[PDB]
């Protein structure tokens, strides 16, 4: 019953020499769910692919899919959406009942022609950034996903979506009950809670309150804990909250190296990894080699949040471990939720280069959840 939902950011196969991943790279049996990030959408409706050459052109969509030939059980389901898709397409067409009807019958052309389980949405968010019908989404976001849920039912198709963890951020965009009751689960993605947008260090996926945060107003904190229980809270049933836990970190300039608790002082975004390439995060096969070749940094826990931090001159950059992701599904076997969803494979240690076996993340993940250490 319990679950592992892994996402693979596909782009990933673009990376060069180690930190290139592929389809070929994934163990089906680390996963019960392993989600193809990601397609997208038209403000008509029409799912597309965002990258035919690789999706289509070279067979991606249907090599992904065929790791049920080695594991029988694995579920393999599309996401559309993202970050990067935004929110005024998906705003237009949710609120038009043509678009919608379009939607439904794409998104299903493709998962039954390239094999798919089923339909994640990760519509990055109803009524938040460049969204067209405002508070109106919240609505239509529901109502799409009763609409697929009818259609899908005909197929025996999954449904599931991602959603923000907080709850300043999910009454913006969600209507939990009528939500959970249409999905196969909710996957809560509980991390990016902080990072270099911020104006000081901060991590990104702490488990409770972190050094330097006042214990007043504790509730409204943005931790894990205070989004799985406001996800429980609000109606979503254990049994379809899945917990989000990160494979990255996200990395900080100090404004003075001599200050670098958590919540210090930041002067923007810090480090990028050699393959991920973006300054503010790294992946934790990235960040684990650092560490390992560079005995300058300076690792600590965060011994209130749960998590590590590690910093060197005006380098700050908040992580997770086995020792951290040990302590989240704990937490989660504490609260019986239904499992574990992690963004994203392509950044575990997957070559085992940080001396913890191959996968040590994902293989921690499945080990406590088969364990049930609360
Ligand atoms: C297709 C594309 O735009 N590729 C971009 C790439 O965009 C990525 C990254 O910004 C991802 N960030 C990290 C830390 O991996 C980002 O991940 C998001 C994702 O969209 C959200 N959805 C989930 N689910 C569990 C459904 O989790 C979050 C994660 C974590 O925040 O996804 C976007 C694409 O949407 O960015 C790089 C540079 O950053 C660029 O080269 C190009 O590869």
């Amino acid at each position: 019953d319990k679950i592992v939902v892994c996402y693979y950011g596909t782009w990933a196969t673009y990376r060069t020499g180690l930190g290139k991943f592929d389809v070929d790279d994934i163990d089906p049996f680390l996963c019960t769910h392993l989600v193809y990030a990601f397609i997208g959408i038209n403000a008509e409706g029409t799912a597309l692919a965002l990258d035919p050459e690789l999706d289509v052109e070279r067979g991606n969509f249907k090599q992904f899919t065929s790791l049920k030939e080695k594991n029988p059980n694995l579920k393999t389901l599309v996401a559309v959406g993202g970050w990067s898709e935004g929110s005024a397409q998906y705003s237009i067409m949710a609120a038009e009942p043509e678009y919608r009807q379009n939607f439904i019958q794409t998104s299903l052309a493709m998962i039954l022609e390239y094999n798919f389980d089923g339909l994640d949405v990760d519509w990055e968010y109803p009524n938040r950034r460049d969204t067209v019908h405002g508070e109106d989404d919240i609505e239509q976001f529901s109502t799409l996903l009763k609409e697929l849920r009818e259609e899908f039912d005909n197929y025996g198709l999954l449904l599931t979506v991602a959603v923000s963890a907080v709850e300043e951020a999910a009454v913006q965009s969600y209507d939990v009950p009528s939500v959970a009751k249409y999905v196969d689960y909710i996957g809560v993605m509980t991390y990016d809670m902080h990072g270099a947008w911020d104006s000081v260090t901060g991590h990104n996926a702490p488990l409770f309150i972190s050094e330097g945060e006042s214990a007043e107003q504790e509730s409204t904190l943005y931790n894990v804990n205070n989004a799985v229980q406001y996800w429980l809270s609000a109606g979503c049933p254990p049994e379809k909250l899945v917990m989000g836990v990160p494979f990255y970190g996200r990395t900080f300039q100090l404004s003075d190296p001599s200050v670098n608790a958590p919540n210090s002082p930041s002067n923007g975004a810090g480090l990028a990894g050699p393959y991920t390439a973006e300054s503010g995060y790294v992946g934790y096969n990235e960040f684990c080699y650092i560490l390992q070749q560079e005995s300058s940094w300076t690792v600590q826990t965060d011994n209130l949040a749960k998590v590590p931090y590690a910093f060197l001159d005006y380098n700050w950059v908040s992580f997770d471990n086995v020792e951290s992701m040990t302590a989240k599904v704990e937490y989660a076997n504490s609260f019986n939720l239904r499992g574990i969803m992690l963004w994203s494979i392509e950044t575990d240690d997957f070559h085992g280069l940080c001396g913890e076996g191959t996968f040590p993340l994902l293989n921690t993940i499945n080990t406590v959840l088969a364990e049930g250490s609360t």
